[PDB]
């Protein structure tokens, strides 16, 4: 495993709302929960910015994280991400936030502590370009 | 290359509908075909769950796969994924299924065996958190 | 870092429109700018194909790139990608193009040289399948 520093921004986290964790040893992602104080309605076509109450610091520039929709919420309820895929840079230290977009025609309720997205840590490569007139092998 | 076990769930696979394969030596993804018995209409804004007739077992927890829209179908026909990006965990052993979402204003027909998404195998990192009061280097 | 060959297809690139570059040492992605000659309107629900004026050649089959929405444009303006996520194969040598999709209810103007998406280089794994009757460890 790789160590990622995490700062708790809302005292509910770790008390009434658990920290993100892998469901199983073979899980690729961690479910991300929202830290709101009362249930929130997301109308058809509405986008709402939902806080997580946590900040992470990946630090290692060979690593990033992406925020993805949950499969069931996205397929069954059309509850996905307004930016489609959220990209977390290694030097980002602010709160993780979810752009929650209801792409369906049905109203949806988000309760405090609900899992609304998933977080996946991926290696990334920092490219340097070489400008050429023609491509070569 | 890396070996991924594949179980055929529908006898058409490998007979009338080919197994997923890289188009070229330099392809990042494999086209994923649907295993339906008759053509299916996907109306504007409709989401339909489409089977592939295959199950995979990635097994290695340092590896995952993602299901992505095809570029031409998504750009030209608005045929994309209802969950936007499908994440396949290393310990998932069920059938691969596509959440096919028509985001366009035109009706679309999916024929048996059509390529509707693409599958990409990516390394992933399992993070362990360290809860801190302030971030450090 | 890893060297990626880049061919300039429009003489504005590197003169009036900068080459893609990482904003910070810890950035995971590079902002991708559009190479159009006059401002372009993107109406609600409209998809437009926007050129970048550059081609890249990743070459290494263990590497790919993805094109993702920008977070603010996607969350605030609903300016995302019609194919949701663009996948760039290592053997692709054509112009990078953005499927720009306005998922919002507000008209949006794209100016020449605007950053409209981001590009991320990721390692990928080329799988070989082993067809089995039952999965094993
Ligand atoms: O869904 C998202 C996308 C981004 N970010 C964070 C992590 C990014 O590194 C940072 C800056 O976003 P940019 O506008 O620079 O992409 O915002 C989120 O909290 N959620
Ligand atoms: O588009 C998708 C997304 C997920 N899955 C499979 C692989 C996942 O590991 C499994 C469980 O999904 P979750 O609800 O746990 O994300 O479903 C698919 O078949 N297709
Ligand atoms: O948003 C996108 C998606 C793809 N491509 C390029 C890179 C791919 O390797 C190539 C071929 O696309 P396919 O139809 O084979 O996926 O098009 C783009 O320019 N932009």
């Amino acid at each position: 495993h790789q160590v990622i520093q995490l700062k708790i921004l809302d005292s509910r986290i770790g008390d009434t709302i658990p920290l993100p964790a892998y469901a199983t040893d073979g899980s690729a992602g961690l479910d991300l929960r929202v830290c709101i104080s009362e249930p929130m309605q997301v109308a058809p076509q509405q986008t709402v910015l939902l806080p997580t109450g946590i900040a992470i610091y990946i630090a290692d520039p060979k690593l990033a994280a992406v925020i993805l929709p949950r499969s069931g919420l996205g397929h069954k309820n059309g509850i996905v991400l307004g930016n489609l895929v959220g990209l977390i840079d290694s030097d980002y230290q602010g709160e993780l936030k979810i752009s929650c977009w209801n792409r369906s025609q049905e109203h949806f309720t988000v309760n405090p502590g609900d899992r609304i997205a998933q977080l996946v840590f991926i290696p990334v490569v920092q490219a340097s370009f070489e400008v050429v007139n023609e491509f070569t092998e």
